[PDB]
């Protein structure tokens, strides 16, 4: 009669990390990749012999910075002359070239100089997410919902669809990331009446606040605000500067000019930062950090909180701005939703909860997974083809 249909997938195509989910048996499964990771770096690396995508690309970035591409989402659907593009290029080790006022990333690959459009790099990330899903399902996947930031314009949305088409995916729909996070919590399934939802999204490099109104499952974006210069990497930077100073005090040596030592220090700092989200202290143990000196130290959560205190408080400025733009008072917000790994920081949670006078935060769905979760819920709804009974 009719053959069983393959599951459709939900993909959060993120700036730094991507995530894939599938809705089956009345629930969402966030799919881990073959290294056991529930999120995959949005990285693509090129060598004389291979093209590596995800963890394999990110794990070799230190010695191949010119040919390892990341942050393609910051270039997608933008003109080469866009001031955002020109400023971002100063921070990237890879080359960005101008092809008819459209940016392309230029690398050494398989013995040649090759240039790729941002949508081509994103299609490579999407191919890896499709393969992760097919490894779990055990059959080929065709249909997907892909998410984008609410502020993405028509060109940025079309270039994201183009990336999906290059990857061999049928793009069911491009949906906003804050809408997908709300769908993950079933905030569109609460019946008749208006609900005001605030999505608090703190990423690796940027911070976004969105206010949505939901009425009978219909979403309206009421306000967006944020800080392009606020993310998890800024907290890592504060720990880096702290430990560089500590090494100077303790050993009378400045390590800041040995890239390897700084890199090993930053890697340890990011892991210590994660431990501090569940523990009140964390150890830092690096063997032969600089001049054969072992660096064995610790940091309390209180000291880390003091180091990043101004940065954490600054997340409340875009919240107040979004509320003024939406013409709403904080008491009028019905639901608060957390998105991004950096939202696990207890102090960030406490500051926002205190701002909303003790209100509970929706954080039960892993914040680095909530967007893919909602995209998977939507993908299953979009492929339904029920014929009404008499
Ligand atoms: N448990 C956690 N506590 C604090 N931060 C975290 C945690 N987990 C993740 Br993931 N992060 C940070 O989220 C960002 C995602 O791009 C990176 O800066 C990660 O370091
Ligand atoms: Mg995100």
């Amino acid at each position: 009669g009719s053959m069983a249909k393959a599951a459709a997938i939900g993909i959060d195509l993120g700036t730094t990390y991507s995530c894939v989910g599938v809705f089956q048996h009345g629930k969402v499964e966030i799919i881990a990749n073959d290294q056991g990771n529930r999120t995959t770096p949005s990285y693509v690396a090129f060598t004389d012999t291979e093209r590596l995508i995800g963890d394999a690309a990110k794990n070799q970035v230190a010695l191949n910075p010119q040919n390892t591409v990341f942050d393609a989402k910051r270039l997608i659907g933008r003109k080469f002359g866009d001031p955002v593009v020109q400023s971002d290029m100063k921070h990237w080790p890879f080359q960005v070239i101008n092809d008819g006022d459209k940016p392309k990333v230029q690398v050494s690959y398989k013995g040649e100089t090759k240039a790729f459009y941002p949508e081509e790099i994103s299609s490579m990330v999407l191919t890896k997410m499709k393969e992760i899903a097919e490894a779990y399902l055990g059959y080929p996947v065709t249909n997907a919902v892909i998410t984008v930031p609410a502020y993405f314009n028509d060109s940025q949305r079309q270039a994201t669809k183009d990336a999906g088409v290059i990857a061999g995916l049928n793009v069911l729909r491009i949906i906003n990331e804050p809408t997908a996070a709300a769908i993950a919590y079933g905030l569109d399934r609460t019946g008749k009446g208006e609900r005001n939802v605030l999505i608090f999204d703190l990423g690796g490099g940027t911070f976004d606040v969105s206010i949505l109104t939901i009425d009978d499952g219909i979403f309206e974006v009421k306000a967006t605000a944020g800080d392009t210069h606020l993310g998890g990497e800024d907290f890592d930077n504060r720990l880096v500067n702290h430990f560089v100073e500590e090494f100077k005090r303790k050993h009378k040596k400045d390590i800041s000019q040995n890239k390897r030592a700084v890199r090993r220090l930053r890697t340890a700092c990011e892991r210590a930062k994660r431990t501090l989200s569940s523990s009140t202290q964390a150890s830092l143990e690096i063997d032969s950090l600089f001049e054969g000196i072992d660096f064995y130290t610790s940091i309390t959560r209180a000291r880390f909180e003091e180091l990043c205190s101004d940065l954490f408080r600054s997340t409340l400025e875009p919240v107040e701005k979004a509320l003024r733009d939406a013409k709403l008072d904080k008491a009028q917000i019905h639901d608060l939703v957390l998105v991004g790994g950096s939202t696990r920081i207890p102090k960030v949670q406490k500051l926002l909860q205190d701002f909303f006078n003790g209100r509970d935060l929706n954080k039960s769905i892993n914040p680095d997974e909530a967007v893919a979760y909602g995209a998977a819920v939507q993908a299953a709804i979009l492929i339904k083809s029920t014929r009404a009974a008499a």
